[PDB]
């Protein structure tokens, strides 16, 4: 209900008490064991078509910040790869850490990255996002790791607006943002069936996790860490470590798009 989060007392280890699916058979994130993932020749080429993406607004929802898109038409879509049909971009957000050595949700051979970007798309055959999350193939989330190094120019516009949405419930106009600037060079990926990584933890996501991390600067991620979980006029709780740890793989195979 009201109060799941990422603190010591309402964090991932507590979510199962309100969302029993937390201990389910296809939970996310997972560790990606690179030596055990198998190249899959049946995967079709991945198609990220964001040229007509229409960003609208950026929102601090008390868990992360969301950059929201107009998904009232097929303006920005994800197709191909493991996906059947057309998945429409609705929003992106990140998960990040208090320190550069943690923050990602997925891990790679148990390595944690400083952060992880989630580009969230819903299967248009289900008509709207709320319907799609009730379906095993309702969403496709494109996950991209962030490591700390050189600045990501295409991220800076996001960074510079965070001061205006410091606290929970704050939003700002965020039009004309092009998410293609957040992508790495290669679209090589791993894929597996999983879930939302926050409550309600619905098992409705085809995860597509890019192999190549993007580099962002220390300065850029430091500004992520100045956001607040709390609302305005409440004691400051820095928005850090808003990641769920790796969950049991159970009866799933992670597939690779690349040899
Ligand atoms: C009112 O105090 C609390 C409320 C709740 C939790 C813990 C609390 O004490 C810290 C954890 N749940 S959960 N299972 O993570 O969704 C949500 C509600
Ligand atoms: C708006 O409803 C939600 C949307 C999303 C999430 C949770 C939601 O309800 C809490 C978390 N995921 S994620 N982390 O990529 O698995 C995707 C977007
Ligand atoms: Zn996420």
């Amino acid at each position: 209900s009201h109060h799941w989060g990422y603190g010591k007392h309402n964090g991932p280890e507590h979510w199962h008490k309100d969302f029993p699916i937390a201990k389910g058979e296809r939970q996310s994130p997972v560790d990606i064991d690179t030596h055990t993932a198998k190249y899959d020749p049946s995967l079709k080429p991945l198609s990220v078509s964001y040229d007509q993406a229409t960003s609208l607004r950026i929102l601090n929802n008390g868990h992360a910040f969301n950059v929201e898109f107009d998904d009232s038409q097929d303006k920005a879509v994800l197709k191909g790869g493991p996906l059947d049909g057309t998945y429409r971009l609705i929003q992106f957000h990140f998960h990040w850490g208090s320190l550069d050595g943690q923050g990602s949700e997925h891990t790679v051979d148990k390595k944690k990255y400083a952060a992880e970007l989630h580009l969230v798309h819903w299967n248009t055959k289900y008509g709207d996002f709320g319907k799609a999350v009730q379906q095993p193939d309702g969403l496709a989330v494109l996950g991209i790791f962030l490591k700390v190094g050189s600045a990501k120019p295409g991220l800076q516009k996001v960074v510079d607006v965070l001061d205006s949405i410091k606290t929970k419930g704050k939003s700002a106009d965020f039009t004309n943002f092009d998410p293609r600037g957040l992508l790495p060079e290669s679209l090589d990926y791993w894929t597996y069936p999983g879930s939302l990584t926050t409550p309600p933890l619905l098992e409705c996501v085809t995860w597509i996790v890019l192999k190549e991390p993007i580099s962002v600067s220390s300065e850029q991620v430091l500004k992520f860490r100045k956001l607040n979980f709390n609302g305005e006029g409440e004691p400051e709780e820095l928005m850090v470590d808003n990641w769920r740890p790796a969950q049991p793989l159970k009866n799933r195979q992670i597939k690779a798009s690349f040899k």
